[PDB]
């Protein structure tokens, strides 16, 4: 079976862990525990292929972002996450993308842009704005909620499909 090495990156609090944990363990994490670096592994069937997802959940806080560069180097695809109720996290995305380009030493890295927390009504980032950004990078935009499960499978699976196009 093929292994896919997925990396989840973005600002602190945007819901990286919650998204990952919702995909792998099928429940919502209500509390906020800042992440250092954790991995998860699940065998899944995606478009007929049995594959091993290896997911690295990275830190978003400056204080906890110690070995992040080194860990991200082996990533085959990256989930770039912001929260639709946090404009600064959307503004920060470019910096995460620049870091992926450094760490992979390449212009062409499989990525998906993710607007998380789409269950909340306090939207400051409109879909159209995220779509444009994603369009400039040549990647898709998917909105997700880790709370309701909406788009969660779709976002990670799309990322596998992006890696397959590489
Ligand atoms: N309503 C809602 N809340 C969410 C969602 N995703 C995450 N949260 C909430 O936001 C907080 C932070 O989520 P978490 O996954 O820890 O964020 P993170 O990106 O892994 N934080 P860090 O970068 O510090 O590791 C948690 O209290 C969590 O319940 C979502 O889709 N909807
Ligand atoms: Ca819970
Ligand atoms: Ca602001
Ligand atoms: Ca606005
Ligand atoms: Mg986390």
């Amino acid at each position: 079976m093929t292994e896919y090495k997925l990396v989840v990156v973005g600002a602190g609090g945007v819901g990286k862990s919650a998204l990952t944990i919702q995909l792998i363990q099928n429940h919502f994490v209500d509390e906020y525990d800042p992440t250092i670096e954790d991995s998860y592994r699940k065998q899944v069937v995606i478009d007929g292929e049995t594959c091993l997802l290896d997911i690295l959940d990275t830190a978003g806080q400056e204080e906890y972002s110690a070995m992040r560069d080194q860990y991200m180097r082996t990533g085959e695809g990256f989930l770039c996450v912001f929260a639709i109720n946090n404009t600064k996290s959307f503004e920060d995305i470019h910096q995460y993308r620049e870091q992926i380009k450094r760490v992979k030493d390449s212009d062409d890295v499989p990525m998906v842009l993710v607007g998380n927390k789409c269950d909340l009504a306090a939207r400051t980032v409109e879909s159209r704005q995220a779509q444009d950004l994603a369009r400039s990078y040549g990647i898709p935009y998917i909105e997700t909620s880790a709370k309701t499960r909406q788009g969660v499978e779709d976002a990670f699976y799309t990322l596998v499909r992006e890696i397959r196009q590489h």
